[PDB]
């Protein structure tokens, strides 16, 4: 530790940047509304103390958190669990489509395995809590001291890398199963029934629907405890990506969220440390049920409408240019 | 001429070439629902014969209409009228919002001046009708062959082009009081009450809709014949605009619109050649009030929503690297 004294250390936006870059921004010769939400995207950044008093990019890292569930034993998934293996392995050689979108981007992408069940694999980050974990319709996900350590670990990882360069970061998952505890988060935290925020044939929709309420009863999560949510009804990966979070925001630094797998992370997060909240950037509009009723809860509005879903931080790494979009304009265009 | 023959001569998609591009995409290994629209984008691609039977992206190009309106006399625009020569002179020095996001694209942005009321200014590209167009609120904004030649020219200017490698154009437009045609155009083709799709002080606002009325009243365009409508109540910039449309559909190439005025523009571009649907592809959800209408007569939704007006190209320049990501996805992602 100490996870208390990252908490209480993130810092708050400067209000004086940001004073600056609308100051700026204001004197630009402009058709008024010609910048849209390019200009609070701008004035966003410069509030953020990690990127030195104004809005730019420097390197960029997408942080792709792989773990197996065990709920995964109740049938919500129709994939084997295998294959959550099979494709942390193919994004270290490059051929998903988060690390072809990262590479358009000119980003890096993290593999980052909290929790996959199956041997290690060579090349990705190994910060493994256990071989999957517990299945939260019987009980815990995890231990609270489990979840509090992976959180910790997560975000020092992700603040170091501001001392290779990285000033944004994006944040996905991957993991067989994973939707469900992601439901069960978002229906605790936002006080939804399961059957408005649970993903998308009838029968296996109110299997999952009907687990979720059963992850719920059992567990009992406190809604205004943010770590006893994940760690009873989440799962490694989902406090995986809180750790990004976090570990950036006590950086100093923007984050793009990717669809409703880290809308749920980012409920979590902004409810252990309110203070998260300004450095959390939408990226796209999930199609998952549940994501506007999860994004309403975050007040953000995504830029991107793909209609995507399971992209696996892809949505994060198609929004970088749009973060280096409302850099270049508040730089190069020309003044009054 | 002929623009009769320019008409006829688009080709219709490949289907053979879809067949293909949909068959690799299922073919490649990745979790359902995870390239969204950009699936669909892919194949739209894939259809268009200047791709050559695959999503590629070459060169690309945004053209900016320039143009000034006689309707600016009857008070519907705050600024004067001169902005609109400073404006066509600061994107030949690159300092505007298009030609910043335009350079972050990899674009080039081509100004073409298709009626300002100014002297000419040097270093853009000169397709000038007259010194702006005529007071649509007592008259015509031009003759019918005023409107034919410009459409001739401009689409051939477009397609020409492709014969320097452009692959993939963006289109917007600048010029005092252009939104009150725009808005003329939307409500015409549409059958919308001008006070739906004018664009937004509260006598301001009537003084802007009762002219849209007295245009539509005066003029009488027909809303079965585009060219009329864009004779009539459009200018000299929607006219460019929807030519622009017209060449890249006969090159058989794709075009990103930008907001509203490009949304009037397609409307008569659609109508004059239905054609040329299957080449346009939408940027930007536009925060002019008109843009929920022009867009469902279109059946279009756009990627981005950045609550962006008067962007005069910036939002098809934003959107050309989501045009890039359907073909890196298309050909870099590992499969099955």
């Amino acid at each position: 530790q100490t996870l208390h004294a990252l908490l209480r250390d993130i810092p708050a936006p400067d209000a004086e940047a940001m004073a600056r870059a609308q100051q700026h921004i204001d004197g630009l010769l402009k058709p008024p509304g010609s910048l849209g939400r390019l200009e609070t995207l701008a004035v966003q950044l410069a509030g953020m103390p990690g990127l030195n008093g104004t809005p730019q990019v420097g390197e960029k890292a997408v942080l792709v958190m792989c773990a197996d569930h065990g709920v995964w034993d109740e049938g919500v998934a129709v994939s084997p669990k295998i294959v959550t293996a099979i494709q942390a392995a193919n994004m270290t050689r490059g051929t998903t489509g988060v690390c072809v979108l990262a590479a358009q981007a000119g980003a890096k992408v993290h593999v980052i395995d909290v929790g996959i069940d199956a041997e290690p694999i060579p090349g990705v980050v190994n910060m493994r809590v256990a071989r999957g974990c517990g299945n939260i319709a019987v009980g815990p996900a995890m231990s609270r001291l489990q979840a509090e350590a992976l959180l910790l670990e997560v975000s020092r990882y992700t603040c170091d890398l501001a001392q290779r360069g990285v000033t944004l970061f994006g944040v996905g998952e991957l993991g067989m199963a994973n939707t469900t505890p992601a439901a069960a988060m978002v229906s605790v935290f936002t006080g939804s029934d399961a059957k408005e925020v649970v993903g998308i044939p009838p029968s296996r929709i109110d299997n999952k629907v009907d687990v979720v309420r059963r992850a719920i009863a059992i567990n009992q999560p406190n809604p205004r405890d943010g770590i006893d949510v994940l760690s009873k009804v989440g799962g490694f990966d989902l406090v995986g990506m809180t750790g990004v979070m976090l570990g950036a925001a006590r950086c100093g630094l923007p984050v793009l969220l990717d669809g409703f797998l880290s809308y749920s992370a980012a409920l979590a997060a902004c409810q252990i440390a309110p203070a998260v909240r300004p450095y959390l950037i939408p990226s796209h509009f999930s199609a998952e049920k549940g994501a506007r009723i999860a994004l309403a809860h975050l007040s953000m509005e995504p830029y991107l409408h793909m209609a995507m879903r399971l992209g696996a931080g892809s949505g994060a790494a198609l929004a970088m240019p749009i973060v280096e979009a409302a850099c270049a304009m508040f730089h190069n265009m020309g003044e009054l």
